[PDB]
Formats: C-alpha cells, structure tokens, sequence
C-alpha cells in the first residue's frame, strides 16, 4: 500500500537472480524465492539437497491441504518435480495479507539449486497459460489479486561471486525508484510477457533486419534468465556490429561465446569500443515506437576469479537463442520495469539505480514514429496439440 516497506525487498548473487522473503505455512517458514517472469509456478524446495539448508516442511505447517497431483517439470538444462498442494502465502516484505496459492513441493530437482545461491524455490510470475502441469493451477499473482484487493501490477528494480539488491513493488509502482519518463509496450499475449521488438540499432546503427526477426519465435521480458538472448541470426548480426566497433581488440572466439574471459588491468577497459544497444519497442499508439538503450556494461559483466586480481575481467552476456528474443536481467537491471497486468503493457523507465558509464547513459526515449510496427510479431506455426485442447474459460 505505501512501498516504502517493499523498497530494497530483492536480494542476489550476480548471474544467479533476485529473490524476496516469503513466508509459507503456518506457523510460517520463511524461504527466499527467486522472482521468475519467465515461468507461473510458485515451487519451493521441499527435502534435502547438498545446496539447500533450509527447505518447506509440508509436515509443520497446519495450514498444508496436499492436492494429491503430481507435477514434473523439464528445463533444456535440468528439471524439477514436486507434489501439489495449497498453503497460506505472505511477503513479509510486501502487502500486508496473506491468501491462500498452490505450492508445488520440489522432491526431486537436477540443476536447478546452484551451489551458494541462496533461494529455495521460485516465483512463477507469469501467465496461467504456461503453468505446469497445465493452466488449470492457478499462479500465485492470479490467487493474490483474486483474494485480496492488491493492484493487479508489480514493478521490478533489479540493481546490478558477487552481491545485489532491488525492489519489487506489489500492486503499485514507487516514483522514487526510477527517473524521466515511462513508456509502455503492450503485451502481446498473456502467456509469457510477451512484448514486440520493431527496430534494433548497435551504435546508432540501424541493424536493417525484417522486423519480425527480432521476434523469433517471442520476444519476452524474463528475470529468471541472466543474459540478452537474441534469435540466432539477430545474435550473429549483433556479435558482428559489436566486434566491427571493439575491432582495436582481437578477442578469441570463446570470449564472443560467453565460454571466456577477457581482461584489461585494472581501471583500464576500453569502455568507449563497445557500442550501446537500443531496443526499440512497440508504442500503445500505433506508428509510434520508444527506445531502450543498453550500455555495455550491461553486456560486458565483470567475473572476478583468482590469478588476475590485477585485472578486470569480462563475460559477454549476449548469448544466442532458438526460443526468441529473451530480455533477461542483463537488460532489465538499466530499467525499472512495470508489469502492468491491469492494462495489459510493460513500461521501462530508466532506474533510479543506474549503471554509469563515463560519457554515455542507459535511457528510455521516444517517441519514434514510422509506418507500422509493423507488422512485427511473428505466428508461431499452430501444432495440432496446441489446437485440439479445449480451454473452458
Ligand atoms: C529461472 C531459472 C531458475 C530456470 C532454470 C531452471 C533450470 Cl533446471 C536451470 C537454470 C534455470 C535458469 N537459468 C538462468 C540462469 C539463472 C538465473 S537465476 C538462477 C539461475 C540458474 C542457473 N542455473 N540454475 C539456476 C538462465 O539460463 O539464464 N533460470
Ligand atoms: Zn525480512
Ligand atoms: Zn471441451
Ligand atoms: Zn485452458
């Protein structure tokens, strides 16, 4: 209701996400729970692991109703499973209600907790439609809004191992958190958050591609993924735009894979050579478009290891994708970022936790007219599967 109480809620390590306190069961079990608007299951661990120490216990909350359904969940780099129930939900560090959401319990999980974290379970805030097992479960931020009468709305400062810290706001969006402007871009579909990328620039340069290349097979707005992922041939562009600015610099191949780093001495990198990016996003007018404007040292992300303390080291945090455009917290941390369910758009203003750069700054500007935009969604090829499904809502 006043954000000051939600200001600073996040905490994280650098490349392993933004977690709030949450408390489920009563009596309550506080759990830290990564912020995912890439998936729409609420998940906590719930048995041992080597990397968890604390974890749900269904058997000391009395409030724990087992829906006695299993659910299995495959990622292409791991996967979680788990037993569904129900619990009483609370974010100590958030509105003050409580309501009652489906809780999946993770019993078995392979690459999913990383070792020194710090969560134990995830916040699927995303749409029913890609809930699993299916989108008859009910997401948490559907049962929240339903039950209490919280906004239907957060926003997200994410403020850029290493340690970090930001803010999800809960049914509102808090002035003090950003600067300037904010623009919104519609949601496209309520699945992922899903937006539509019209225009992309490196350096001032327009990359001249078939819009709807940007938005193959998505474009989406995900905190649960570290990089900019980028459309294999939008990726392969860009990685030659960026190598033609950086080109006083002959890096190896690995470096442009993310699979190596490279370094100058300390206090020393070049940061003039590697040129900003601009996203420019569909406007809620038709013809108009706004930009959002990327600094390298959001893709340029330090890595400290040991025999180089002299040095400042750097992992490129563009990577390739064959699931569309993927707005990872790469992209997000220059931004504070409204989720405005409501109205159906996202809206980017720049943080009030900026990332500087000597002479240039990461900016939310427009807006940009043309002569559509345009159309730049791309139709992902209907399956006999997606179409036979009856969805009785
Ligand atoms: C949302 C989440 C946790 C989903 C996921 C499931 C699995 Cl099984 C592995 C990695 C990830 C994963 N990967 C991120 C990296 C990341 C951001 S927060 C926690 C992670 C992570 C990396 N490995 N396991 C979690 C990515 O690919 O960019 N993100
Ligand atoms: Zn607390
Ligand atoms: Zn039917
Ligand atoms: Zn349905």
């Amino acid at each position: 209701g006043s954000f000051v109480e939600m200001v600073d809620n996040l905490r994280g390590k650098s490349g392993q996400g933004y977690y709030v306190e949450m408390t489920v069961g009563s009596p309550p079990q506080t759990l830290n729970i990564l912020v995912d608007t890439g998936s729409s299951n609420f998940a906590v661990g719930a048995a041992p692991h080597p990397f968890l120490h604390r974890y749900y216990q269904r058997q000391l909350s009395s409030t724990y109703r087992d829906l006695r359904k299993g659910v299995y969940v495959p990622y292409t780099q791991g996967k979680w499973e788990g037993e569904l129930g129900t619990d009483l939900v609370s974010i100590p560090h958030g509105p003050n209600v409580t309501v009652r959401a489906n809780i999946a319990a993770i019993t078995e999980s392979d690459k999913f907790f990383i070792n020194g974290s710090n969560w134990e379970g995830i916040l699927g805030l995303a749409y029913a439609e890609i809930a699993r097992p299916d989108d008859s479960l009910e997401p948490f931020f559907d049962s929240l809004v339903k039950q209490t009468h919280v906004p239907n709305l957060f926003s997200l400062q994410l403020c850029g191992l290493a340690s970090v810290g930001g803010s999800m706001i809960i049914g509102g969006i808090d002035h003090s958190l950003y600067t300037g402007s904010l623009w919104y871009t519609p949601i496209r579909r309520e699945w992922y958050y899903e937006v539509i990328i019209v225009r992309v620039e490196i350096n001032g340069q327009d990359l001249k591609m078939d819009c709807k290349e940007y938005n193959y097979d998505k474009s989406i707005v995900d905190s649960g993924t570290t990089n900019l992922r980028l459309p294999k041939k939008v990726f392969e562009a860009a990685v030659k735009s960026i190598k033609a600015a950086s080109s006083t610099e002959k890096f190896p191949d690995g470096f442009w894979l993310g699979e190596q780093l490279v370094c100058w001495q300390a206090g020393t990198t070049p940061w003039n050579i590697f040129p900003v990016i601009s996203l420019y996003l569909m406007g809620e007018v038709t013809n108009q478009s706004f930009r959002i404007t990327i600094l390298p040292q959001q893709y340029l992300r330090p890595v400290e290891d040991v025999a180089t303390s002299q040095d400042d080291c750097y992992k490129f945090a563009i990577s390739q994708s064959s699931t569309g455009t993927v707005m990872g917290a790469v992209i997000m941390e220059g931004f504070y970022v409204v989720f405005d369910r409501a109205r159906k758009r996202i809206g980017f203003a720049v943080s009030a936790c900026h990332v500087h750069d000597e002479f240039r700054t990461a900016a939310v500007e427009g807006p940009f007219v043309t002569l559509d935009m345009e159309d730049c969604g791309y139709n992902i090829p209907q399956t006999d599967e997606s179409r036979s499904h009856h969805h009785h809502h």
